């Protein structure tokens, strides 16, 4: 038996993890995926970073879990033939596949829903941690698995399209994405980060709740991040 740790990069998004929860774990039991929620809740004031949450959220997941899925909260798949399952010696299964994702349908789109074994994600050094703010992380992360000599799987013979694969539960005018630029952001996220990474993401984790929603087991790790302005100024552009 393979344990998917389902890693959930967090921040005020109370009312979709309500509702990720209870589909998640229902449609995960419907084919026998064992697995556990990891909300990974950014607790510092600076912007989002989710590449670096995934990071601290896999060391922190213990060795039962061989794979991970790093999931958006308010992405949920609707049919059962999206398999969570441990991905193939080729490399990460996309589950979010752009020809399946209602919003983002270039090829090397690899955002929302990846399951990336955790032989792969060491062998990767994980995300980059450059990423403050919306946007890119999974698109260097997609290089990242090229470098690494692996490729993206997909499901294949999936029958639904891009308006009934998942729901998306996201008005742009009420969880806003923050595109703000800041500093040279725009210049140095545009370009392959071989710098950082798993080995160096640096944090503390302040605090670990364990939470039942309607009886489901579920960890809040609250995660201070830090930033190094010398570095990554955009993390924060107040
Ligand atoms: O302030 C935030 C921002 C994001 N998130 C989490 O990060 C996920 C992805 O963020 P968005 O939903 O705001 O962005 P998108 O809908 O545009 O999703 C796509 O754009 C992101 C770019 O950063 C990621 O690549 C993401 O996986 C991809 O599906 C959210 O679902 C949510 O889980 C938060 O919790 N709080
Ligand atoms: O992080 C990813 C974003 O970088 C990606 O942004 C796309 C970049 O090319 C543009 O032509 C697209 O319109 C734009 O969405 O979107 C998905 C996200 O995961
Ligand atoms: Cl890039
Ligand atoms: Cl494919
Ligand atoms: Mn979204």
């Amino acid at each position: 038996v393979h344990k998917m740790a389902l890693l959930v990069p967090f921040r005020d998004r109370f009312e979709e993890l309500l509702q990720f929860v209870p589909h998640m774990t229902a449609f995960l039991k419907r084919q026998g995926v064992a697995h556990h929620i990891f909300v990974l809740n950014q607790v510092d004031r600076f912007r989002f970073n989710r590449a670096s949450l995934i990071n601290v959220g896999f060391q922190f997941a213990s060795d039962v879990y061989d794979y991970i899925a790093m999931h958006d909260v308010d992405l949920l798949p609707l049919n059962d033939n999206l398999l969570y399952e441990y991905p193939s010696s080729l490399g990460p299964l996309h589950i979010a596949g752009p020809k399946l994702h209602p919003k983002y349908h270039y090829d090397n789109f690899v955002g929302g829903i990846l399951l990336v074994r955790r032989e792969h994600f060491k062998q990767m050094n994980g995300m980059s941690n450059q990423y403050w703010g919306w946007g890119l992380e999974n698109d260097e992360f997609f290089v990242r698995i090229r470098d690494a000599g692996l490729q993206v799987t997909r499901p294949q013979n999936i029958k639904t399209g891009t308006n009934d694969t998942f729901s998306h539960i996201h008005n742009r005018y009420h969880r806003k994405r923050d595109t703000q630029k800041c500093f040279n952001q725009k210049e140095m996220t545009r370009k392959r980060d071989h710098k950082t990474g798993l080995d160096n993401v640096k944090y503390k984790i302040l605090k670990v709740h364990e939470m039942l929603i309607d009886q489901v087991p579920v960890t809040i790790l609250n995660i201070l991040l830090d930033c190094d302005v010398n570095k990554t100024p955009w993390c924060d552009c107040s």
